[PDB]
């Protein structure tokens, strides 16, 4: 019994951390095999960060102007290339704690665990999402540029996002690790700003599933709905549209319950439209969107109480 | 920017699962040195030395991976089995055995089968359960902080109560709060809001700019403590007070300006607003864990 926001054990994620230092700019880079991949923007000198010509930037620097740490050994900068907005230093030494690993972009909704760095040293670890306007909501002072977001099912860690920035609203920007960019952010110092955010939909019915699991109904109701007629209420709530994709991932915890998806709708639908009326659904008063259903599954019995 | 509920890297303490099984039983088990530490309910009114007694070494398989350790010698420590291994754990890290106080937080590394499947970060409440997220299979699960690159543990689960909560004892055996380790008519406590951590919250809401709380008021320590009595709130204590001191300097509002916030929220509740994303009153963050996470302390 019990909820959680859980993240994944970080060990095999903190064998890899490592410091790389440009002139001045200190940040986190993740070394795997012969490879230091960290965001480029290590070789801006802040005023640079207003229109940074980052090719123009890297062709004047060598090997030996990057400095990589390794707990208290320094690494051999070998080789260097950029790929989109991470800067990729080929050392002289393979990592012997690489562990198994691949390179996944997610989509919103998608949740990760956070393993947050200052001078190539975890300092902490936490559980977040991806959330619909592709900012994450999560906790970073300066120096944390370059930790990284990941997933470990089984023994593979799936490397899936590597912090850039932090915008003004106090929200998070940053890549997939080949340098793409979650959402229309630039790794310049721009004028931009997060777009409105919504409600992750499925995530709220996921966890509204996971509540009757451990044993709780009371915000169930006689009522079902089509999906359109949920989507139109819902959106007045801003909350993300739900699409027949999301309804079938649903169904193994739907069968699981014996509550249809579209009856959780329904509740939801009520849910957004009276509150909660001083009660609580798993610890909390608000109405939880950062568990997917997978992660339901994942940390919740397969014995509903 | 941000606030997260965040665990310390568990990696020194991920190299220390083990998988205990004697008989019908399997739970998880902590390797440091040549001592495997587990729940002596492994062994399972119960007499413990009665049952003990008709254990040989062989008996007890411990896995650490796809190895098995050869348990050489047993011994039995208040509610914890110390299992003589003849391997010394290579990865045995830096570490202390703690017993903590309620209201103190801690991280704790949820296991099945000695694997390592989350982390997550909880406190001990004043009824001295966790209100954690364990299944059948994860006894044997540890809590733990780390100071520096020593890892203090301070948590070993051995049961879940009625109500979902779990009971556990500190790495010497001692059950925190008044538990048993057996199977019978048990309960948790009327369970108490942790104040200096509600405080220590809001007091992180003001370093990343939530304000709305905050009013010209003051109060008496003795005024506060009225009204923390009338909402089960625990009572603040001067040494409460004295550790607030820090963030009390950072934000330039006294801790019983800040405890007069705290009455009005009590006493008037948010009215459809939020802090730092709640629209509860926090308090499973310490005045450490605030000052850590708004610092940027490395291990
Ligand atoms: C809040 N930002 C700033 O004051 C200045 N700033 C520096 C840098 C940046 O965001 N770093 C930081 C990252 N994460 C958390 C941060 C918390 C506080 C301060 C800085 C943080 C940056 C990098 C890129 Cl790729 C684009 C823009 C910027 C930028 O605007
Ligand atoms: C809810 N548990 C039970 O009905 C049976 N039960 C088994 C065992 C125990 O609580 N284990 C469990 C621990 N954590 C999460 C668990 C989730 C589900 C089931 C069992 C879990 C136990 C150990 C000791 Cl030392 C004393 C009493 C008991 C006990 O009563
Ligand atoms: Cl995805
Ligand atoms: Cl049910």
């Amino acid at each position: 019994s019990g909820f959680r926001k859980m993240a994944f054990p970080s060990g095999k994620v903190e064998g890899c951390m490592v410091q790389v230092t440009c002139g001045t700019t200190t940040l986190n880079g993740l070394w795997l095999d012969d490879v230091v991949y960290c965001p480029r923007h290590v070789i801006c000198t802040s005023e640079d960060m207003l229109n940074p010509n980052y090719e123009d930037l890297l062709i004047r620097k060598s090997n030996h102007n990057f400095l990589v740490q390794a707990g208290n050994v320094q690494l051999r900068v070998i080789g260097h290339s950029m790929q989109n907005c991470v800067l990729k230093l080929k050392v002289d030494t393979a990592n012997p704690k690489t562990p198994k690993y691949k390179f996944v972009r997610i989509q919103p909704g998608q949740t990760f665990s956070v393993l947050a760095c200052y001078n190539g040293s975890p300092s902490g670890v936490y559980q977040c999402a991806m959330r619909p306007n592709f900012t994450i909501k999560g906790s970073f002072l300066n120096g944390s540029c370059g930790s990284v977001g990941f997933n470990i099912d089984y023994d593979c860690v799936s490397f899936c996002y590597m912090h850039h920035m932090e915008l003004p609203t106090g929200v998070h920007a940053g890549t997939d690790l080949e340098g793409n960019f979650y959402g229309p952010f630039v790794d310049r110092q721009t004028a931009q700003a997060a777009g409105t955010d919504t409600t992750i939909t499925v995530n709220v019915l996921a966890w509204l599933y996971a509540a009757v699991i451990n044993g709780d109904r009371w915000f169930l109701n006689r009522f079902t709905t089509t999906l359109n007629d949920f989507n139109l209420v819902a959106m007045k709530y801003n909350y993300e549209p739900l699409t027949q994709d999301h309804v079938d991932i649903l169904g193994p915890l739907s069968a699981q319950t014996g509550i249809a998806v579209l009856d959780m709708c329904a509740s939801l639908k009520e849910l957004l439209q009276n509150g909660m009326n001083g009660r609580t659904i798993l610890g909390s008063a608000l109405l939880e969107d950062e568990f997917t259903p997978f992660d339901v599954v994942r940390q919740c019995s397969g014995v509903t109480f």
